[PDB]
Parts: C-alpha cells; sequence; structure tokens
C-alpha cells in the first residue's frame, strides 16, 4: 500500500484547477462559492475573452504560465495515462484541459495575434475580495508581428499540440483544431522573435527572465509529437545548441529546474527520450545529478528534511517539477544506479510535499495530516472588507492547492494568508505536481474519494439586514437598519435591493398622519406608506441602484435610518417587523430583504 493517498490527492488537485476558473461556469460546477467572473474580459477590444484560469491567488490571467501549466499537464496524461484511468481522474483533467485550450483558441482570433493577457496587475493587486465581484477594469493585451513574443507564444503552441495527443482518440475533430492553431502559433514565435515581456506589462510578475530560445526547442518538440512531421524534431535539435551555457564553461544551464520560464531542461530529458544522443543524456544527466548526489562539488540545498529547496518563493513547487521529469526519465535511462537514484528521489520529495517532514503535516490544502487552512487566495479566504486579516480563518477550503512551502533549507513554515512567497498557490505550483502524482497512482496505486467534493455551508446568513432602535420614541418609532452583503457561496452583486417594515395601525392613528423621515439614509426615503389589507401597512425603502457587493467595509452594507412618526396612539408592540428589534445592532428576521422582488432575508406577515 501507498505510503501516502497518491490517487485522493490528484483527484482534489484536478478540483483545485476547477476552482481557478474564470468565466461563465458550466451547470455542472463542482465547487458551490465559485460563480461567474470576468464576465466582460476583451470588451475593451470587442472581443469575448471570457474563460481560462486565475493565475494564482490573485485574478490576472497571465498568458505565459497558464501556458505552461497546460503543456506540463497534458505531459503527464500522455506520460502516465493509466495513473490518470486508474484514479479515475481521467475525465476531470480532458474537462480542465478542454477548459483552458477552449480560452487560447479565443485568444489566437488569427495566424499572427495572441491575447497574453486579461487584467492588470497592480489594480488587480491592490484590492482583496471574490472573483466574481470584482469593482475594476480589465484591460486586454496582447502580441502581434509589430510587438511579438516569441516566448508566449511557442508555449501556447507547445500547450495544444500536446493536448491535441490527448483528445486524439476522444475528440479528433478538436485535437485537428489544436493542432493547426500551434502550427500558426509556432511560426509566428519563429518569424518574429521578441521577448513578451517587453510588449506587455507583465515583467514585474512573470518576466521572460531565459529568453525564448528554450521555448523554441520546447515548442518544436511538442509539434513534431502531434503532427509526427519529421521536419520539427528536426527544427528542436538544430535550435537546441543555442540553450544557455553557464557562467564560463561550455556547459549548458544545469543548476535551476523546468518552470514556466525555462524550458531547457524538460528538452534535455525530452529529446534524450526521443533519439537516445549521448549529447541530451549527458545534459539531463548532469541536471538531475545536481539535484541528487551534486556535480563537482556542488548540490541544491538540502533540508535535514530531505527537502530541495531551491529558491524561497514556492519551493515546493520545484521541487515538484523537477520530481516529475525524474521519473520520467528514470524510465529511459539504462544505468540501474542513475534510475534508482532519481526515482527515489522524485518519491522522497513528493511524499515530503504530501506529509513526510519534520512537521508531519501536508502542504497540500485539504489533504493529508496538519494541512494548510489559510493559503494567499482572494475567493478562498472570502474577505468581504477589502482586507486580507478579516476573516480570521479562509471561509472556504481550497482543495487540492500545493503551498510554496519552506522557502529554506529549515523545514520551517507557517500557515500565514499574508505570506504569498511562502503561501501562495498556482495553477503552475500543481502542473508538475499532479504529472508526478498520476506516475506514482499508477505504480504505487491509490483510491479516490466516492463523496467528493463536500459541500460547504455558509458560515451564517449571506445577505440580511440588522437592526435596532435609534431614538427611544412615544409617538413613532425610529429604526436604524443595516443592510449587509457577506456572501460567499458564492460571492453575489446586490444592486436591486428594497426591504419592507410591516407595522399595524393603531385606533387612533390615522394613516394620512402617517409620516416617514430620516436623518442618514444611503438609500431612498419615502413620502407614503403601503396599505396591504385590514389594519397591515408596510414601509419600503428603495435601495436600487446602490451597488452592495463583498469587497469593501462601504461597499458590503448600507446604513439606512428611518422614522416612523404616526402621533399619540402609535403602538409599536403590535407590529410585525418591531418583533426582537433590541438597542443592540443585530439581524431582525422580520424585516424581509428583497432582490429584485425575490425575497432573499426575511419572514413576511
Ligand atoms: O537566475 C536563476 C534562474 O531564474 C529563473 O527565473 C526565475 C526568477 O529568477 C524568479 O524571480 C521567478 O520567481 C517568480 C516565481 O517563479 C513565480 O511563481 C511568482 O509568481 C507570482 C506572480 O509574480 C504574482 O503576480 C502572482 O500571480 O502570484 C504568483 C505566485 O506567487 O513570481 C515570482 C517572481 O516573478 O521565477 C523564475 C522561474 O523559476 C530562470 O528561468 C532561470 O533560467 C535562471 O537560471
Ligand atoms: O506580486 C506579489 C504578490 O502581491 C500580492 O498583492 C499584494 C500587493 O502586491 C501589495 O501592493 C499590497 O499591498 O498587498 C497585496 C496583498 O498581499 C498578490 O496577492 C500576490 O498574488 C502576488 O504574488
Ligand atoms: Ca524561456
Ligand atoms: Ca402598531
Amino acid at each position: 500500500e501507498p505510503a501516502f493517498n497518491y490517487a485522493e490527492a490528484l483527484q482534489k488537485s484536478m478540483f483545485f484547477y476547477e476552482a481557478q476558473r474564470s468565466g461563465k461556469l458550466p451547470e455542472n460546477n463542482r465547487v458551490s462559492w465559485r460563480g461567474d467572473s470576468g464576465l466582460n474580459d476583451g470588451a475593451d477590444v470587442g472581443l469575448d475573452l471570457t474563460g481560462g484560469w486565475y493565475d494564482a491567488g490573485d485574478h490576472v490571467k497571465f498568458g505565459f504560465p497558464m501556458a505552461f501549466t497546460a503543456t506540463m499537464l497534458a505531459w503527464g496524461a500522455i506520460e502516465s495515462p493509466e495513473g490518470y484511468i486508474r484514479s479515475g481522474q481521467m475525465p476531470y483533467l480532458k474537462d480542465n484541459l478542454r477548459w483552458v485550450n477552449d480560452y487560447f483558441i479565443k485568444a489566437h482570433p488569427s495566424p499572427n495575434v495572441l491575447y497574453v493577457q486579461v487584467g492588470d496587475g497592480d489594480a488587480d493587486h491592490k484590492w482583496w475580495g471574490p472573483a466574481e465581484v470584482m469593482p475594476m477594469e480589465r484591460p486586454s493585451f496582447k502580441v502581434d508581428p509589430s510587438c511579438p513574443g516569441s516566448d508566449v507564444a511557442a508555449e501556447t503552441a507547445a500547450a495544444m499540440a500536446a493536448s491535441s495527443i490527448v483528445f486524439a482518440d476522444d475528440d479528433p475533430a478538436y485535437a485537428a483544431t489544436l493542432v493547426q492553431h500551434a502550427k500558426q502559433l509556432y511560426t509566428f514565435a519563429d518569424t518574429y522573435r521578441g521577448v513578451y515581456s517587453d510588449c506587455v506589462p507583465a515583467g514585474a510578475f512573470y518576466n521572460s527572465w531565459s529568453g525564448y530560445q528554450d521555448e523554441l526547442v520546447w515548442g518544436a518538440y511538442w509539434l513534431y509529437k502531434a503532427t509526427g512531421d519529421d521536419s520539427y524534431l528536426a527544427k528542436a535539435e538544430y535550435e537546441y545548441d543555442f540553450l544557455s551555457t553557464e557562467q564560463q564553461t561550455d556547459l549548458r544551464s544545469y543548476r535551476w529546474t523546468i518552470a514556466w520560464d525555462d524550458k531547457s531542461y524538460g528538452t534535455y530529458v525530452l529529446l534524450a527520450k526521443e533519439t537516445g544522443k549521448q549529447k541530451y543524456i549527458d545534459d539531463a544527466n548532469r541536471w538531475l545529478d545536481y539535484w541528487t548526489v551534486g556535480v563537482n562539488g556542488q548540490r541544491v540545498p538540502y533540508s535535514p528534511g530531505g527537502m530541495a529547496v531551491l529558491d524561497t518563493w514556492g519551493a515546493l513547487r520545484y521541487a515538484a517539477n523537477t520530481a516529475f521529469v525524474a521519473l520520467v526519465y528514470a524510465k529511459v535511462i539504462d544505468d540501474p544506479v542513475r534510475k534508482q537514484r532519481y526515482h527515489d528521489f522524485a518519491v522522497r520529495q513528493i511524499n515530503y510535499a504530501l506529509g513526510d517532514n519534520p512537521r508531519n503535516s501536508s502542504y497540500v490544502v485539504g489533504f493529508g495530516n496538519n494541512p494548510p487552512r489559510n493559503p494567499h487566495h482572494r475567493t478562498a479566504h472570502g474577505s468581504w472588507t477589502d482586507s486580507i486579516a478579516s476573516p480570521a480563518e479562509n471561509r472556504h477550503v481550497l482543495y487540492g492547492a500545493l503551498v510554496g512551502g519552506p522557502g529554506s533549507p529549515n523545514d520551517a513554515y507557517t500557515d500565514d494568508r499574508q505570506d504569498y512567497v511562502a503561501n501562495e498557490v498556482a495553477t503552475d505550483y500543481n502542473a508538475g505536481f499532479s504529472s508526478a502524482l498520476a506516475m506514482l497512482v499508477e505504480e504505487y496505486g491509490g483510491t479516490p474519494l466516492a463523496d467528493f467534493p463536500p459541500t460547504e455551508e455558509p458560515d451564517g446568513p449571506e445577505i440580511f439586514v440588522e437592526a435596532q432602535i435609534n431614538t427611544p420614541g412615544t409617538t413613532f418609532t425610529e429604526i436604524k437598519a443595516m443592510i449587509r452583503n457577506q456572501s460567499g457561496w458564492p460571492a453575489r452583486m446586490l444592486d436591486k435591493g428594497t426591504f419592507r417594515y410591516w407595522f399595524t395601525l393603531d385606533e387612533g392613528v390615522d394613516p394620512a398622519d402617517i409620516t416617514v423621515s430620516s436623518a442618514y439614509n444611503q438609500c431612498a426615503t419615502p413620502e407614503d406608506v403601503h396599505h396591504v389589507s385590514g389594519d397591515l401597512y408596510y414601509v419600503e425603502i428603495d435601495c436600487t441602484g446602490e451597488k452592495i457587493f463583498p469587497g469593501g467595509q462601504s461597499e458590503h452594507r448600507r446604513e439606512v435610518q428611518f422614522r416612523i412618526a404616526g402621533g399619540p396612539g402609535w403602538d409599536p408592540s403590535n407590529d410585525w417587523s418591531f418583533q426582537g428589534i433590541g438597542n443592540e445592532l443585530a439581524p431582525a428576521p422580520y424585516i424581509v430583504l428583497y432582490d429584485d422582488g425575490v425575497p432573499v432575508w426575511g419572514t413576511a406577515p
């Protein structure tokens, strides 16, 4: 039996990806706390750019890492389709890949034009709240021959190519369409050279630190696989010689690893696997050795707990990416010693992430023992006051998300939501991780949870009305009502609200003489009252036009003070809406709040 249930981890990983979706969500949506969002993406350029994935805990749709994630996800499915079949996750993987690939098609309106970003990094990062109610404008950026982006373009080509292979048997039509798009994108990237971060304002988030050379090799190889066109393999091998060497030696880079920016490492193994040339094998060997035994005395930093810590930001992601590729290489190399080394290294790194560490805790949200509970994720947190600090605990469980983890080689970590360097989550963080999981399911087995996902229930009323007697009076009843929108299942706008306060006509009180005034009212103040039947009447406060949403202190609520003066004879004790209203602001169950005529809170007479 496996040390950890890899099938379950994988199953949750796929759920995470579904939680990262943007656009109009399907009817079959598994994440109850996610609603439609980014519905006007692309409007600024008259295009429909809805869909795709939110990059991390933020809401900007960064094309570069989104494309990479897609390729890594497809890669793992090509390596171990059995792993996805066994864990019963194959349909979800295809579903997730279809989601991001549909978007890529939407974003490629012509052969040499690719939209690589929707949203502004700074503006988007200045606000902290659920995606469904984002209040900022989201500009769409692109790359064309006038300002190319060979890296992002070639990656998107690789993404669509690799996926076409996955859909090949299921949807030959779809597969063909991805292949067609991929060729155009690769051509565009090879013909118009350039770094995409020179054209789109993503440099502060996903700067093209290595250039496009690695993507030209990467993209070529994958198109080769999808098409079978030998010229593509030729293209890859040629471009391979132009890869980055290290410091002073003529040796190709071996001290880092494959991630959204640098695909050099992937190509070492991929071409070695394809051709079997010593040239590739040496590079792949040197890289994987630096991560295991070391080369020339140098070795990637290791913690006492056994974790390979490459950098501070998203440490587990790097180790996980290497763990996957290592497993892939472990099957092609004949060397018994190396095969063991790489394979054992991979299982160790994945196991560490799943719980086998000094803290004996999982680093995969919602999985294992003592998992993280507060990752740096806006929608998962569910703040309604534009604050990362409130509420204390994330209101949702982002099942399957792999956190950054220990940024230093000391196995230390603190589940702090405000730590985006170690506690943020991301689509690419789970890319290499998921592929490794699929390989491990095929080998060590595991079984998915029959009843998953659990259906979360709201942590209280989401949209309600609170009230208290503002000023005591005997010929009138002055109320201080506070409309609230703290929704999270999912977050929703409340722009057509109205509420009713029912009261009973008293002996000696002429309705004609009843007045409704206010000294402070963020909504409208009505002139007359409304007779229902008999002695039953009601005051209607109109808040339509007011955008009440869980995204700020003043945004989520509307204060309405209102005095109903009836003169001598006025008696609030027989009034329906008055039941329960004390001197402290508290939910008023008898004041009905309506969203466009539909009751959302309270009970009517
Ligand atoms: O020089 C060594 C090596 O560098 C490689 O590039 C690194 C780069 O040095 C490093 O700064 C960068 O760090 C990224 C990180 O990988 C990424 O996960 C994170 O993403 C953020 C994003 O910036 C936010 O906007 C938001 O969306 O959240 C996410 C997740 O937190 O951002 C940081 C900073 O940009 O990673 C690069 C890739 O490893 C070169 O590729 C390599 O060739 C060099 O040898
Ligand atoms: O880019 C780093 C990190 O920023 C996070 O948003 C920050 C924002 O950059 C800062 O100006 C503001 O004061 O605080 C917010 C919240 O920490 C963003 O949420 C991360 O995704 C991103 O990785
Ligand atoms: Ca690159
Ligand atoms: Ca009365």
